[PDB]
């Protein structure tokens, strides 16, 4: 058909080969009708049906290949959004640009599912139109044959309705979490174990409990957060953070969940002093567990870290080199100052925050423990690895010796305020910070507490909160 081939040419030109060869099948009918003097035979029917089978196999395999591609792209961004949601509770939450990149990637997948739906509906129409022309130009009827064979087992699978619901769930996270001059106030508090459940019930009535996966049953390992703090034999980074010196750095390797966690966050906290007050510049980057050991040693270069990140090409040119300069800075401080694992900080965090609202952000750290990771006493705990393998997320870790583990008797409540200039925060948080339930501890640190308790013999200067 002329109208059938005219609408066919308005296809996705990027995949023109995998579409139905309508013009080739149209000429095959007319050229075979030119010979044998306008008469079609059973031998001529087998040759045409064999050509349709080559076309069907070509369209079905392409639909099967592109089905696996979109399902893999969603599975990858589902892991990416679960990482960013887990990062909203930390001292450095993801910026508005980080959610814009996830939105751009989700919209790119929406276009891929759209193109795949357009490919299937045009090829189905193409097969129905070539059979309509076959039954018109030739006496043999194929209309009941191909309308039954294509209605059952179609080009576009039924599995996409499940995918549409999941795509919408991840897109809503990027929409809700997204959206000038305001004062920032971060305060830490000690909570008694009797007050933990009482405090959780008060905050959930104003700020909801932040859940990462949602489409999965509640697990014990989900709320767990483990950070491996790095320092040298002289403990130079500890004294710098304790004395609050200019440019004092704090290096840690953090992972969310159990021991099966793939992504390891190389986190750095830098103390900066100015006329406005005290400012803590926090910066980090993602790294696979198999590449961590060689990165700290120097064997795994910065260009090898962002090798898969550069070939993707969906991040800004200025942001890629910012993460590259940050990775080279940490790798240099790791080798120059000769840093190694010193203290491990384990705790189950319950995050409380409204999506797209930074005004009041509260988190409760329960089951807080300090674990020895050093070799200063002549005991190889790490066995030349970035973390201890004898302990994981299995709290209270009863297998460890009393001198290696420090079970904190309280729960740490982190209240982060971001109130606008010339405005007062809500009355409920103002009443909670000054209540009997919490004990205000200014500038408390899990790293400083762990080093000063577990390595008290090696340290000369200790914080005000000890013992």
């Amino acid at each position: 058909g002329k109208f059938g081939e005219h609408l066919s040419k308005s296809l996705i030109r990027q995949y023109s080969y995998y579409y139905i060869s309508y013009d080739d099948l149209k000429t095959e009918l007319e050229d075979n009708l030119s010979k044998n003097n306008g008469q079609w035979t059973q031998e001529l029917e087998t040759d045409f049906l064999e050509s349709l089978e080559i076309e069907l196999d070509k369209v079905y395999t392409f639909c099967k290949v592109k089905h696996s591609e979109v399902f893999r792209r969603v599975k990858e961004v589902q892991e990416q959004v679960q990482h960013t949601v887990r990062l909203l509770d930390s001292n450095n939450p993801p910026t508005q640009l980080d959610f814009e990149i996830l939105e751009e990637e989700l919209s790119d997948i929406i276009a891929d599912v759209h193109d795949l739906a357009k490919f299937s509906r045009l090829n189905y129409t193409g097969f129905q139109k070539i059979i309509k022309k076959h039954d018109k130009k030739t006496g043999f009827i194929l209309k009941p044959v191909f309308q039954v064979r294509l209605d059952s087992k179609p080009f576009f699978k039924e599995n996409y309705d499940e995918l549409v619901v999941k795509i919408s769930q991840l897109y809503d996270i990027a929409r809700t979490s997204g959206r000038q001059n305001f004062v920032r106030q971060t305060t830490k508090y000690w909570v008694h174990p009797d007050n933990i459940t009482e405090l959780k019930l008060i905050i959930l009535k104003h700020l909801p409990v932040l859940v990462f996966n949602t489409n999965k049953e509640f697990e014990r390992e989900d709320s767990a957060i483990t950070s491996i703090y790095f320092d040298n034999e002289n403990l130079d980074l500890y004294y710098g953070r304790l004395r609050k010196d200019e440019g004092a750095e704090a290096h840690r390797l953090r992972w969310y969940g159990g021991m099966s966690t793939d992504t390891i966050f190389v986190e750095r906290k830098t103390h900066r002093e100015d006329w406005t007050g005290e400012k803590s510049v926090k910066a980090r980057f993602a790294l696979k567990e198999r590449h961590v050991n060689d990165f700290l040693k120097g064997k795994y270069t910065v260009d090898q870290v962002f090798a898969k990140m550069r070939k993707e090409g969906k991040k800004p040119m200025n942001e890629i080199e910012n993460l590259e300069a940050l990775a080279s800075e940490i790798q240099y401080v790791m080798l120059k100052k000769k840093l190694r694992p010193v203290v491990r900080s384990f705790y189950n965090r319950t995050a409380f925050q409204l999506p797209g609202d930074a005004r009041v952000r509260i988190s409760l750290d329960t089951e807080l423990t300090m674990v020895r990771e050093d070799n200063f006493d002549g005991v190889d705990r790490t066995h030349k690895n970035w973390r201890r393998t004898d302990i994981g997320v299995d709290w209270p870790f009863k297998q460890l010796d009393d001198k290696d583990i420090c079970r904190f008797p309280y729960a740490v409540l982190n209240v982060k305020l971001q109130t606008q200039l010339g405005q007062e925060p809500p009355e409920w948080v103002r009443e909670l910070v000054g209540s009997h339930l919490v004990e205000p501890v200014p500038k408390f640190s899990k790293f400083i507490h762990g080093v000063a308790t577990l390595l008290n013999d090696k340290v000369d200067s200790i914080p005000f909160w000890l013992p």
